């Protein structure tokens, strides 16, 4: 992802904290899992 706030490119979230996007994954975790990296 480009710096400026991060964005999941899922269901569309706001958070340019590391904190909030990590654990925002996890709740996902829904099929490519890492895919290649
Ligand atoms: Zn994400």
């Amino acid at each position: 992802w480009p710096p400026r706030s991060y964005t999941c490119s899922f269901c569309k979230r706001e958070f340019r904290s590391a904190q909030a996007l990590g654990g925002h994954m996890n709740v996902h975790r829904r099929d490519r899992a890492r895919l290649r990296l």
